[PDB]
RNA sequence: GCCCGGAUGAUCCUCAGUGGUCUGGGGUGCAGGAACCUGUAGCUGUCUAGCGACAGAGUGGUUCAAUUCCACCUUUCGGGCGCC
């Protein structure tokens, strides 16, 4: 019944190692060098789980919001964490009937602040982590914008076709000012004179902030941050960057860093599952004045949702500062590998790689050799992609129209009105492995066969479940 | 190795058991009856997720969003559901690289419309799950009506002392005008002609809505929605109603019917957490125009979060109608139980239950015999029940003075500027039990003492253990 | 936060006294503090060590994560390999586990009716196997022994088990005594001279059983052993949850002699097959055998019983019995309900607390196939648990020939059908199977 | 829509192959088609029929979420009463369950060396236990039979299993062949010829073991027992990872005699201990094994390794039977490093393949007691493994009495430290065995 | 239990018929002018101090038009399958 040493022999030696790990989290707020063992992980969860209230074991409830969960599967699978994060009057207000939901909050805060300084921005002087994705989080900075802006309606836009940060400003209620973008070789890049130019048509004081985007599909580059900002500087109008999947990308994040540092950076905006392989749903909002990223915050109403900072949580601490920066290398890797092999691909069919040296991510394959307007050829392309379980290789055929909350795109993916060729996207994300890279090589490579072709064991299964598919949408 | 009789004996034969309760489902979309067991639930999970793309054995991804996940703990807990709800440009369009998490987002948004009709609002037209809490969720029905009524710059609000509900309008971005309500016996209500002199005055073109509310704390009662519908109806203004934790009371739920059966109602709002008992974090827009749902719907931009709607999928299966029934049931009777408990302790005190018939949740229990100028014995009261571990016990003292916005509130958490007394909430909500009510008896019983008297097992240890934070606090 | 810190204090002062008492809580614990204590325990193992290097044969590595997880990361087992009873040094956690196990399994016997119980321990053997050690521990205090005598009772497992141990059993005939079997004490005492007590390993008894079978005379048969200095070992699989089983193991240890008796965990505890609780009333013999067992041991049915206990508590493992007995009443009524309209009755075995029997003598076999068919169609309608018995059923089990298998002896009076209220049964077991058999008698009826 | 149905056909194919041929997947199959694997078989069990209704007393009833859960929902363990490898009725997924995790084992001894292996199955005992239940097979075969002749190896569970089985171990001590202890097939042979064959239950020889022993001589044992009909039995407890203790049995099944072979599933495939393999070339006798365990068994120890090799695949399992052998030599690299520059050496034992040994010559026990030091320096810092063996260590074991215990003789030269190479050694492992003991012997030498 | 095929649900009480905003026959009670003639009829939820009010007719679909036609569900009948 007992063999009892007091409480145990071990019981506190061993865990001691445990406590230590877990006491130096608190203490410094910064993420372990090597991860953590799964055991000490969820010792640690556990014990944060049983801080809140509705975990404790003489707790009575008389409200409605006790934490109450009908699902054992859903409230294992939560770890016990129910209340969320906040209170309904401050998002980043400790919950005094959630202690440990609190305590989650901030540290993982504190954890995703420290890995945005080792990915590049390091005079970032606050971040939280919104359980929102990155358009509906612009448009929380759009919103507490208002407020202080008030006589503003425009938000100026230097163009990128992606539909989520289009919206975030009209889901905002502010007027989008779509600037152009400028070719310079193969690359797009940011009018910038056209950019000043609508700043004193329009008036600054009419302009709720720039609108800027890092992260974004080839040909497009990252915007120059370093001009915007000085131009935002000047005219004091505030800049809201886009940098939904920056953090993997040391130029990004340097572009960021060093706009700040010459001129006017209001808040940067990064999506959680982009940057830290977690599921879609979470968004981290960033900035240099402490007291500015505060008042975003607190213009969120009500409780949110904690599962978000919970998975971002889990995976910084099982992998480490070291494990995300083996993440970062191999990415850059791949990147390479990546480009290279399609170099070669593209050379045997008569196409090219984009020359878009100042994308760190994104690269863009020429589709010239491809007839859209009599074989519908390019569209083909990425539907045979797609049935041959390729996903992310993006077909940008040539003159779309495309209509989004009322304003029409010419060129639509295409980030201008016209681009000289058709293209095909293909990026170097975080978590990528040489498997994805052959096996889109190989898979690309029998598409353009058969596509040109018709103008004149599981690997074949592939290929037969997709003759299939092929069929049943012809 | 084999026994094989070709696949295998029952592996199709029992499992047809299986098979025909999810036929059931996909094919009606209602709430099973009974709730399923366990290993229904789970192996249904389990093929809808490998349907995402980012779960296919031969896929390979070349994107910026692959749904990749980096901790093995994160992919389970969320039973491999990476991708989210909706597109960029859709929150509720067919996600092509995530059918499985497509099809359950489909089949949460047909299991809480059932609901909903059970409950009450049997002619609700469209609902959809947004992983946004309730005032964020209201914020997103404004930020949809201004491009409707874009001259509109004031939401008409019967006062209710609620952060979130409050600064949903701000954050929107639109001016709140605070209709003070008026007291009837005991209790607070709709102020029928200040709401309708308002909307003269200041014009039904420059009001963007009427804001409603349901539920709420004794003993402020929910709004006279069938009369507030009407004026709505006349005057053309839309009518948006706050149901944060209405579903759970029929009464509630049928006062939204007959809104809508006599007037105008264009959306009603209702918490996850707080109906269903799941983790905090989610909301149902819910309406009777199925274009206008659609368009609060279509004003999301991005992707956002699957895991609230996951959660209340997987709690209406378990459950079933007739367990949700039953949990409807058993509010009610301990609704009963609760007051009649709260009748006979206050008559010891020499304090009494207030009379607030119309309010089918919370319950208020009059503090006229303490003193919170002399002895601050109402806050003391508060902080004695929350260390002894009562949670959801609400003190309202009087002649509290809020900012909350820039808007100051006089009297407020009393929902009026003079209310007669101070008093004290609680509430029969989904889940609870008659321990509850027993512990929160017992132990408001104990502090009445102790604070008269101050004026003058483990039971022992949440005693104990109360006085040494009584005194840390002191 | 004060608050907090001060709420692990309410799972520690759980957990502190269930080290200090090892008995079940009354009340079940919350899966927060179950989980809690299990994660405490896991990592005063040596292969959950942070520091840990590993430089031998079984260092308790782990390849599948999976596999981790679903054990709560207790790898090692438990015992020594000289002793299955033993502190683990490499796994003290594990160790801290299997002694705690033991004294809750402890505490429910004494609870469930054998209050004079003096030793027990979990073995992640069956019952079966579990018998055998008993009789493997015996050969070695009765060197010259080569018989088990052994009321009979037609089920392979406890069976076989005195021939996997090595001996001779020696099948005593039983008694119809009404429509009950019972021990023929006069036959088992009649071997005892003819064979020698010498030659006897032991009487092998056994009180959970199939109706019309009652559980053996322990009484008698403790006093037989006791007069002949015979060792008495009792098959006891699924008799914890009678309260009748356990007073009549209580009683035949007051009046005579019982060395051990052994009991299945599964039909128990409600846990997966593959352990037993081998008990005694001599703290020395149960320990030797516990000796017995060479190496180390799984701790997977330790540790379900354990989860099992600490959730249920004392009071939710009686009011599991409690259940259990009005079911029994329930499920009678409703077969004395079905029998009567089917020109069958409720065979009288009122000294039988868990299985009934009801009478197939209206239904042919010879002609009509009709026993054998009543079975197979029980099935298909996922009826199961439901025994069918017909007449002159002969059986080879170990070379050993019975007649009348099934029934426990050579010529019942009729065929009838098996049913018994076990713990955990709920209403709708009995509706169901109710429903399913009145359709299942129309059915054969009709051809 | 069309692409996910078809989407779960790649998982199919998976499921399909493993049912048709019953190997190892080359490559590991990824969780998502393991979980729908075991989730579909668990619903083939009659306990999880969603219109079940049970009346009896072994129904699989499961009290705790949290023990159905972490079971995959398996309850009515493997195989029957009568028949522990007989599928049974009421659980047909984990009787498939067994059948397959049978099929993949015997996949991976062919894979592992002996190709010639005719049948095996997975028993949930560990090793000592499962050479109990082979010796318990032979006493059926050869009634007369007393003794076991046992090559000695200091270990107490496969020197305690002859005991459990109720024989008389027969002890022949090694010869010293330089640095290594090796049998002495003379003294076996003699001992033939003074006993008596038909005195013999078998000979019991051993192959994985504790350096400076090395595997016992297959060979010439196999043709012993060939040539006196004897059976031969082996203990091959973790000798599944080392391809040359595997082809040592191979060649001795070869030229002579092996009826049986026995190993640890938790040594071998890193798993929880308490289950083992028992493995023949007579399909018969394995058989005859099988068939002598009385009940039904759990299942977990099959579920775990029927888990671990379907995430490994015989890839993975192949790349951690190449990183063992890497290992072993960088750890015995390491050791004549250390052991120079401690004026000690490394015993030279080339026909062991698993474990090493190093001189303690410089460490003086009987004045300072600094080798029973060290091994305790060594626990507190976290080195689990690490097995000093002192001089004229005497200890008692089931009533006999080894001299010299721990070293496999009675005056080994010296004292000396083993350390071993097993599966799933990392390098770390053995860079921090190295560092610790680099400090150990520091501070023993200071002293 | 599963598969197949009839009927069944709350005005394939009752037996029938009917795509036409339902009809025929037998029967019961309540109400008046043995049985005859006439009228009449039940249930569930919600909101009410109550009168009463608001809905629902297994769930959906088709159609100008569903008691009627189609699919599924509930109940029930019949057939098939049966070493557990
Ligand atoms: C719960 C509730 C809300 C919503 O608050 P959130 O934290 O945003 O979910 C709004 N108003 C009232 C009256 C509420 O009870
Ligand atoms: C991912 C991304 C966004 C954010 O889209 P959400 O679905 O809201 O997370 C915005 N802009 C770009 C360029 C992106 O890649
Ligand atoms: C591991 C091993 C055994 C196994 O003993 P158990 O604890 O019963 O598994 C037996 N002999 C030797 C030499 C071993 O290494
Ligand atoms: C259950 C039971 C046994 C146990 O046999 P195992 O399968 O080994 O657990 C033995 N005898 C009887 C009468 C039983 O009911």
């Amino acid at each position: 019944r007992l063999v009892s040493p007091a409480y145990v022999r071990q019981g506190c030696e061993a865990r001691r190692s445990h406590e230590h790990l877990i006491r130096l989290l608190l203490e410094k707020g910064k993420c372990p060098e090597n991860g953590w063992d799964e055991s000490t992980l969820e010792l640690f969860l556990h014990e944060l789980a049983i801080m809140d209230s509705n975990n404790f074991l003489g707790n009575c409830g008389v409200g409605e919001r006790e934490g109450r969960v009908a699902s054992a599967l859903v409230a294992r699978r939560h770890y016990r964490f129910i209340h969320g994060i906040g209170r309904s009057g401050d998002i980043s207000a400790v919950q005094p009937k959630a202690a440990g939901s609190s305590l989650l909050n901030k540290i993982t805060n504190s954890l995703v602040l420290d890995i945005i300084k080792l990915a590049g921005v390091h005079t970032v002087a606050n971040c939280f982590v919104v359980p929102m994705a990155t358009g509906m989080s612009l448009t929380l900075c759009f919103l507490t914008l208002r407020h202080k802006r008030p006589k503003a309606k425009y938000i100026i836009w230097p163009r990128i076709d992606q539909k989520s940060c289009f919206k975030s400003m009209i889901t905002a209620g502010f007027e989008p000012v779509v600037i152009e973008n400028v070719l310079e070789g193969d690359e797009l890049r940011t009018d910038l004179k056209a950019v000043e130019a609508k700043v004193q048509e329009l008036g600054p004081d009419c302009i709720l902030c720039i609108h800027s985007t890092t992260s974004c599909f080839a040909p497009r580059v990252p915007d120059r941050l370093e001009e915007l900002a000085v131009i935002c500087a000047n005219y004091d109008i505030p800049h809201i960057v886009n940098n939904a999947y920056g953090v993997q990308s040391s130029k990004c994040m340097h572009l960021i860093q060093q706009g700040a540092r010459v001129g006017r950076i209001d808040a940067f905006v990064q999506s959680l599952d982009k940057n830290f392989m977690v599921p879609v749903g979470g968004a981290i909002i960033a900035g240099f004045n402490d007291s500015f990223i505060q008042e975003i915050s607190k213009m969120y109403p009500g409780r949110a949702s904690a599962s978000p900072s919970l998975d971002v949580l889990i995976t910084l601490l099982s992998l480490g500062s070291n494990g995300y920066k083996k993440l970062l290398k191999e990415r850059k890797e791949m990147f390479s590998y990546l480009s290279n092999q399609i170099k070669k691909l593209s050379e045997a069919y008569n196409e090219r790689l984009l020359h878009t040296p100042h994308n760190p991510i994104s690269l863009a394959m020429t589709l010239k050799t491809l007839d859209e307007h009599r074989d519908k050829a390019v569209t083909q392309l990425g539907s045979m992609l797609f049935t041959r379980q390729v996903s992310g290789a993006r077909v940008v055929p040539l003159g779309s129209m495309q209509t989004v909350s009322g304003y029409t795109f010419r060129g639509f993916m295409s980030h201008t009105n016209n681009y000289p060729c058709a293209y095909l996207n293909a990026a170097s994300a975080i978590g990528m492995k040489m498997q994805d890279v052959d096996l889109f090589i190989k898979r690309l490579d029998r598409c353009l066969k058969a596509v040109r072709k018709e103008r004149s064991t599981e690997d074949v299964d592939i290929e037969e479940m997709a003759l299939k598919l092929d069929n049943a949408l012809l």
